């Protein structure tokens, strides 16, 4: 009966089949519909803003200057699983480096 | 002659679930010049003249239209592609706060 709300640290999976980590706040995400993300992929070319998701067999890395804005209620999204608070302060860490 | 790169408070229009169409139409530019240019992405937030007195709106105010920023509504966008073109700048004031209510979001 209970719909997932992606919560912040969250690595979900969305349509549009890509995996993604939120850094949207939960009350944020459920009351919008939407959420604040970056997206991740199986490959690392080595771009700079990169930022390695841990051991990764699936989903590899994640790009922090991809960061936007998906409605993760509209496609829909899982939870593929969490984020190290380390990797979430980091991807943070990059997007300010670029945004601040 | 040398085409347009978006800069960091530059106001841009763009060709442009993906709910915002309005296939002119206004965002803020986030990311400094070089990444923009190296990349042909820009980090930018979505314009309207529309006031929801939603929490994460920045007023940008005084010109042809005043209107506002949607500050939680991020994205990274391929502005060569989109044929980014610039309808000005945003002041000082604008722009900071702006980065500051998204600190709100992912702070």
């Amino acid at each position: 009966v209970s719909r997932y709300v992606p919560d912040m640290g969250d690595l979900i999976w969305v349509d549009f089949h890509r995996p993604a980590v939120v850094l949207s706040p939960f009350m944020y995400n459920n009351k919008t519909g939407m959420c604040l993300c970056v997206p991740c992929t199986t490959q690392s070319k080595g771009y700079p803003f990169e930022v390695v998701l841990s051991g990764q067999e699936r989903d590899g890395v994640a790009l922090a200057d991809q960061v936007k804005s998906i409605a993760w209620r509209a496609r829909g999204a899982t939870k593929k699983g969490t984020v190290a608070p380390e990797e979430l302060q980091l991807i943070k860490a990059k997007i300010n480096v670029l945004i601040g």
